[PDB]
């Protein structure tokens, strides 16, 4: 005890120091305010922040930086976990670390992903619960990476076993369609997905399914500077052996529009052998040789409808196609006859009333249709994959009694240009925040008044309800999805109209800010939990309504390739000659009340750096993304309340050993036979609450209780 206290700093955040003149204080090593309490060194690199004496920012941030620079990402923050990202694979992550977290508490053994794996897996067999483990974190924070862990300690622990082979290897399969290499991640998951893992009425894994959400299609037809589009289709160039090369009518890497940037590598992973690892997943998923290449013929054939090129004619608005070889190539991968694609692509037959007729197409008009069916097909392969997938997985005839589900959505990002995909990714980081600040401090305190505890609401400021509004609420006033669908279904609707709208329906709203008059009505920001995103709204009402030219899909619904066929089976909810934030909204309305029904488990994931690089904590972006998430509040929640909480049964069962001489024998109330227990075991009266039907526990002090539990042997 030498005086000493975090004073802020410019280059580490906030860095320690050692007079008391007026408002102010000298340091040497300032406001009164400015100045925050530091713990005494016993706190050195704590598990739980929640045991911190002083709680503040300063204390959470040197905690975390004294801890990763040991190799230790993993830190308790009360009920919740908090995880930096690495960039290093550290020798964490063994069978034989695997084997010392199981069936261990908590405080038996340092923070883990395994550990909340464990935790979650147990309070499912013991509370009869379904359980959910969500990862939270902006785009490379490790969201991915926790996910696949939780599912390779879940498939070693609870077992007796092809299921747990085939349930290691479909992230493999789905993140070689799925992932992409983005300027924030090299393995950008581009779909979200909550896997949902089935259990027998004894514990042991019976089967799984994994539900993903809208595919980022777009990303098969351009890339920005320095992106990649899907892993597979470098996987594909860079591995596929002779035969196979001749069979796809593949070409080098810069012999594809779809390509914006050619080849670019990925420092950790070579395309060639990453397309081998991605043929003995599918293989052990159960994909036949012949339904691997059909998949491959489909990626081939997104490819070559890129380099379709249509020329503008003088003296006439209709465009024409003088070189079909790529047309050639699509028709005979795709199993559709050429003059009926060609036709069909320049000049359709519309309806016009009951009857139909033919209507030109401009360069403009034909390109548009032939990228937006590009990404249709690829879409339908990515939603044949997961049904394959998931029927592999969820194959079994035993009973399910439980599940326990995890959340991996893609994280928020703000790129140069931020299109309609990103909006509605923040906007699901954004629901995931207000799922959080619910969870911790709107159930946690109507918990503690339904159980008649004395109890006074504290009000922690983190609700998001005004950006909730501003994006999803579909009447009195429309949001920005409602007014988007409403200007879709309007005649002579333009995107600067969209945002014209937008800005004097929601202009005055706190979250919206209106474009500066140098951009003519193209962009408009959103002020999300993390941070202002700026929009740029061009070809939102096609990206929104999803046109696709019906005689080509009529064309390929009667594909001669079995495969395709099968694809383009139904085009019955296809808009051409339910929007996509329609179809948002009800699969986040569906996420939401499966979550609900759920004990959920917050795995906070934190980015150190934005430069991908190993032993480097960008204090000020730690800051941020603990200030956005609401982790100091979260931990305050947990130290001003009562987090563990445990029914009268249970609690007598589990500690009578500890005050074996207290409750006389016979029938006895379990509320009681606890005020019993209490009283024999001498509890401070602060550090629990007699409840109606359980008793409320002060931070640690059942973890106390267990571990003098141990010592009764
Ligand atoms: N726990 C970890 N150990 C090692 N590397 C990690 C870890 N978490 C993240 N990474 C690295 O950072 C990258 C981004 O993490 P990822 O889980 O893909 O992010 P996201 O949050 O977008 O799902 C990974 O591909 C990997 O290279
Ligand atoms: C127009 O909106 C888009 C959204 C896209 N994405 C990409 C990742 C994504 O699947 C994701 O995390 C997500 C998660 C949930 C729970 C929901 C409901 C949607 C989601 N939307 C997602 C892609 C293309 N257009
Ligand atoms: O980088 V992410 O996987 O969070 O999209
Ligand atoms: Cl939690
Ligand atoms: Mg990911």
């Amino acid at each position: 005890a030498k005086r000493l206290v975090w004073v802020p700093s410019e280059k580490q955040g906030f860095e320690a120091a050692s007079e008391e003149k007026g408002d102010e204080v000298v340091v040497e090593l300032v406001g009164k305010d400015d100045i925050q309490k530091m713990n005494p060194p016993k706190f050195s690199k704590v598990e739980d922040m929640a045991e911190l004496t002083c709680l503040n920012e300063a204390s959470v941030l040197h905690n975390l930086r004294e801890r990763y620079f040991s190799g230790l990402i993993y830190t308790y923050s009360g009920l919740f976990c908090v995880v930096v990202n690495p960039y290093k694979h550290l020798p964490i992550y063994s069978e034989k670390i695997v084997d010392m977290y199981k069936g261990k508490k908590r405080h038996e053994m340092p923070p883990h992903i395994y550990a909340i794996a464990d935790t979650a897996y147990r309070s499912m067999l013991q509370d009869r619960e379904d359980q959910s483990i969500l990862c939270t974190g902006e785009s490379g924070a490790g969201k991915t990476e926790n996910t696949k862990k939780v599912i390779q300690y879940l498939a070693v622990v609870a077992s007796s076993g092809e299921l747990e082979k085939q349930l290691l290897q479909a992230n493999p399969i789905l993140e070689a369609f799925g992932n992409a290499k983005t300027v924030k991640n090299d393995n950008s998951s581009r779909f979200g997905k909550f896997i949902r893992i089935n259990f027998d009425v004894t514990g042991y894994i019976v089967g799984a399914n994994i539900e993903t959400y809208l595919l980022e299609k777009s990303r098969a037809i351009r890339q920005a500077r320095d992106e990649r589009t899907f892993h597979i289709f470098y996987y594909m160039i860079a591995g596929a052996k002779e035969k196979m090369r001749s069979d796809l009518l593949l070409e080098g890497f810069n012999n594809y529009t779809f390509l914006s940037n050619g080849f670019v590598p990925i420092p950790a992973a070579q395309d060639d052998e990453m397309f081998q690892e991605t043929v003995e997943a599918m293989a052990i998923m159960g994909f036949s040789e012949e339904e691997q290449l059909s998949i491959l013929k489909v990626v081939s054939s997104v490819l070559q409808l890129g380099n379709i090129v249509f020329k503008k004619e003088r003296n006439t608005d209709q465009a024409s196609m003088p070189d079909n070889t790529a047309a050639q190539k699509v028709c005979h991968l795709m199993g559709i006859n050429v003059t009926d694609f060609t036709r069909s692509i320049l000049t359709p037959r519309i309806k016009v009333g009951r009857d139909v007729v033919q209507k030109a197409q401009t360069k403009e008009q034909a390109d548009f249709a032939v990228e937006a069916l590009a990404k249709a097909t690829y879409e339908r392969l990515f939603r044949w994959i997961l049904t394959r997938v998931n029927k592999a997985l969820d194959k079994t005839h035993r009973q399910g009694a439980s599940f326990l589900g995890i959340l991996d959505i893609a994280g928020f990002e703000i790129f140069e240009v931020n299109s309609f995909e990103q909006l509605c990714i923040n906007y699901t980081n954004e629901k995931l925040q207000q799922l959080f600040n619910h969870t911790m401090f709107i159930l946690e305190q109507e918990e503690y008044q339904r159980e008649g505890i004395e109890w006074n609401f504290i009000d922690f400021g983190l609700d998001l309800q005004p950006c909730i509004e501003l994006i999803e609420r579909p009447n009195n006033p429309p949001g920005v999805l409602a007014l988007l669908d409403e200007e879709c279904w309007f005649p002579k609707a333009t995107d600067k109209s969209f945002v014209e709208k937008l800005c004097t329906e929601q202009g005055s709203h706190p979250k919206f800010q209106k474009p500066k008059q140098l951009k003519d009505k193209t962009e408009f920001s959103i002020i999300h939990y993390a941070g202002k995103v700026d929009y740029n709204a061009s070809a939102w009402l096609t990206k929104n309504m999803d046109p696709l030219n019906d005689n080509v899909t009529s064309l390929l619904n009667a594909s001669s390739d079995k495969f395709v066929a099968d694809l383009w089976k139904d085009v019955d909810r296809i808009v051409g000659l339910r929007t996509v934030g329609q179809l948002y909204k009800e699969q986040l309305g569906k996420l939401m009340t499966t979550l609900r029904n759920t004990t959920p488990n917050f795995v906070r994931c934190i980015i150190p750096n934005h430069e991908k690089r190993s032993g480097k904590l960008d204090a000020f972006l730690v800051l941020e993304q603990l200030r956005c998430n609401g982790v100091l509040e979260g931990i305050r929640i947990c130290r001003q309340g009562f987090p563990n909480r445990i029914v009268f049964q249970e609690f007598r069962q589990r500690y009578e050993i500890l005050a074996a001489n207290a409750i006389p024998k016979g029938f006895m109330d379990g509320k009681q036979a606890c005020i019993l227990m209490i009283k024999a075991l001498e509890l401070d009266p602060n550090l629990y609450r007699i409840g109606q039907s359980k008793i409320f526990f002060r931070t640690g002090v059942l973890a106390h209780l267990e571990e003098e539990r141990d010592l009764k042997i």
